[PDB]
């Protein structure tokens, strides 16, 4: 009965769900981002929404922990699947995260590596489990695996197609993930991704994204409430 | 008046740590504080580590814990500019991410949703910058500097930037980074930086010779700035 769960989204339609469902819900206003606290069925909850790509995902999640100090850290929001058994609104839970990105080869770090940091950010194992229970217990379809960040939306072309050969491993890209999971390992704040699949990063995903961002913010959010309800109980 | 100035490598911050007296460490998320006086000025100094997001933590932490009034962002850059040799002064108006790509929603090549499309730097801040070039006889350009998270090294990279921002002068990895959290705390910055390669074939290698030179270049415009800004 003592553990807090931070939670962070990008856009507000990603967090908007979630928000909803807090009760005795404060805002918290600062750095050009706002941060819920409350109680989600019973566990305490500070819910960030961060806005959108690296920087503000950094700014917001550098604020969430300096003044919530949340135990643990849950990701969620939408992503563009690579994976080739995703289909829209699928959940894609990370093992790791990594910088598609990020190319400091020239002196010899690994591609998508930024000198300080280790090569990939790697999810806490226990949140992890958690989530493949909750997975297993909704009857939905998940990847478990890589994803990589990046301050691109991914449209097909180059873009996509640098991705798949940089990380012919990774399941899915967004543009938040990482630089969270690089806070969190600055602070030792164990992290996990659970986000939901909105469209394919190809040619077309501008327009699938147009159509199924609410049912991804519905995946992932539902998959987020089942996960704070099993860590604070089991 | 409380200066607050950011550098990205130890190498570009340790000349004015060196120089900080009153000095006391702040060790927070993997990023040092020096506060203490700068000849005579108060400063808080930040190492914050390499590219976009360690900077964005850093600054969001410096900004936190110091308040200072203004931002002055330190350290080596790769000179864009014809004009631009090795140790010069490249002074921000305005800073822009080169490599943020949201044109699949039609927000302009640079720009993330909820920013403006680049962030403009402090007039005061880049006039009093342009007066310490003049009184110490160096050559400098202002202009758009602009970031990622690569260091930049030729071919098809360079190529890339030069077609999306024909105008910018240099280019770096940690600058539009820290201008963004100055944006969302409405922090006057600016970016003071000295060239240690021209971001071609062999700027590995410029840089390897010359990141001590464009640190030192740097650093003495920022010592020279602190000094001007607080003291006229
Ligand atoms: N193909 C893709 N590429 C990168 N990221 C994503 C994401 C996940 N995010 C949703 C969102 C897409 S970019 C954008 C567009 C308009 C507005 Cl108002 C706000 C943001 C970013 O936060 C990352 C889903 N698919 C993606
Ligand atoms: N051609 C270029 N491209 C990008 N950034 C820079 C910079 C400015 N920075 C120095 C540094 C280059 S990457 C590097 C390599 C070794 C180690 Cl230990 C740590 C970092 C980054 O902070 C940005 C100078 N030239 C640049």
């Amino acid at each position: 009965f003592s553990m807090k769960i931070g939670i962070i989204g990008a856009m507000e339609e990603e967090v908007t769900l979630l928000r909803d469902k807090i009760e005795n819900r404060q805002t918290i206003s600062l750095g050009g981002c706002e941060i819920y606290t409350g109680q989600l069925n019973g566990t305490e909850v500070a819910l960030l929404k961060s806005g959108i790509g690296k920087v503000a995902a950094a700014l917001g999640a550098t604020l969430l922990l300096e003044h919530c100090k949340p135990d643990v850290i849950i990701n969620t929001g939408s992503a563009g699947g690579l994976a080739p058994t995703l289909k829209v609104g699928d959940i894609v839970v990370s093992d790791e995260a990594r910088y598609h990105d990020a190319d400091v080869t020239a002196f010899g770090y690994e591609y998508g590596q930024l000198p300080g940091c280790p090569a990939g950010f790697k999810a806490d194992d226990k949140l992890i489990a958690a989530a493949e229970a909750c997975i297993a217990e909704l009857n939905l379809n998940a990847v478990r695996g890589l994803i990589v960040s990046g301050d691109a939306f991914i449209n097909g072309s180059v873009g996509l197609a640098k991705i798949r050969h940089n990380f012919p491993q990774a399941i899915a890209v967004e543009m938040e993930a990482t630089a969270i999971a690089h806070v969190c390992h600055n602070f030792n704040v164990p992290f996990v991704v659970v986000r939901a699949i909105s469209d394919v990063a190809d040619q077309q995903s501008h327009l699938s994204f147009d159509e199924f961002l609410a049912v991804a913010a519905k995946q992932s959010s539902l998959m987020v409430e089942s996960l704070v309800q099993k860590l604070a109980h089991g």
